[PDB]
DNA sequence: CTCTTTTTTCTCG
DNA sequence: GCGAGAAACAAAGA
């Protein structure tokens, strides 16, 4: 998921886990609590959920008032509230328990992680990794946007991609942005002038926050609505809604990268 | 059978 | 510092 369906995951947990006690914690495959899954059990065994923030695409569990569970679903994680006698699933990894259900995690390629953090560590968390601003009007500056486009040499979509510009952004959204504001996915962002820059840097806001009130592209959160709307994500040999054009794929920086040329020339 | 496809971080030259 | 490619992993499709 990107930060439209953390959001949606977030919101969801956010109407039905805060104020629960937790029973219990179970693993089948503790290796993805990096920070030890025996201590992650004993910190957090007892304690109640106070709330569920997110920052960029990673899930914040407010649990107790000295820990908080940073949560990272990666490529395919998936979190469902069970009852208690529900059965297992070949890709569940991990249990939290309360005394009416649980919420389960499940991942089938087992790339997302758990690590459990006091809360005076979180901001310094985010900082160490250097993500950048929430896409909000009130968050993303387009001045010091400006500036980081002008001293790199980096491709726009990769340098998008890094989380560092701006957080959140994955495949979908970045293949979106770019087509709303017409510009080429290998764009060199030193050759971005101001007018550009400023259109795609409100394109990124105006998709993100569309995409959460959509509910996201698609357990949690896959009741969402944003594939509809998508242009050219995933569209290949499709018309373009700036007609003529049929949406071309390549690889870009290793990922699969979907454009219109004729509105994204360079 | 092989090869390719679908977030973050590391290795290597 | 850089970018390309690979690594973590599983399943499905060509
Ligand atoms: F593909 C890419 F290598 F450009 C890339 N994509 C994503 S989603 C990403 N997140 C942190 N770093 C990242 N690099």
């Amino acid at each position: 998921p990107e930060l439209p369906e953390v959001e949606t995951v977030r919101r969801e947990l956010e109407k039905r886990i805060v104020g629960q006690k937790i029973i219990s914690i179970e693993a089948t495959y503790p290796r993805m609590v990096l920070t030890g899954f025996e201590q992650l059990k004993k910190e957090l065994t007892g304690k109640t959920i106070q709330g569920i923030s997110r920052r960029g695409k990673y899930l914040i569990f407010e649990i107790g008032d000295d820990f908080r569970l940073i949560s990272h679903l990666r490529m395919e994680g998936k979190y469902r509230l069970a009852t208690l006698d529900a059965p297992r699933e070949k890709h569940d990894h991990l249990t939290m328990k309360f005394a009416d259900g649980q919420l389960i995690y499940a991942d089938v390629r087992k790339f997302g992680t758990w690590e459990l953090i006091s809360t005076d560590q979180v901001l310094p968390y985010f900082l160490k990794k250097k993500i950048g601003p929430e896409p909000t009007y009130e968050d993303f500056d387009e001045k010091l946007f400006r500036e980081k486009l002008r001293k790199s040499t980096k491709k726009i979509k990769p340098y998008l991609l890094e989380q560092t510009l701006v957080a959140g952004l994955g495949n979908i959204y970045v293949d979106e942005v770019l087509w709303l504001a017409k510009i080429h996915p290998e764009k060199e962002t030193n050759q971005l002038i101001e007018s550009s820059i400023h259109l795609l840097h409100d394109s990124i806001i105006e998709i993100l926050q569309k995409a959460i009130k959509l509910g996201g592209s698609s357990a949690l959160g896959s009741t969402g609505k944003m594939q509809n709307e998508l242009q050219v994500y995933g569209k290949t040999g499709e018309k373009c809604s700036r007609c003529g054009a049929e949406i071309q794929k390549i690889k870009v920086a290793g990922r699969g990268t979907h454009f219109c040329p004729v509105c994204q020339q360079k």
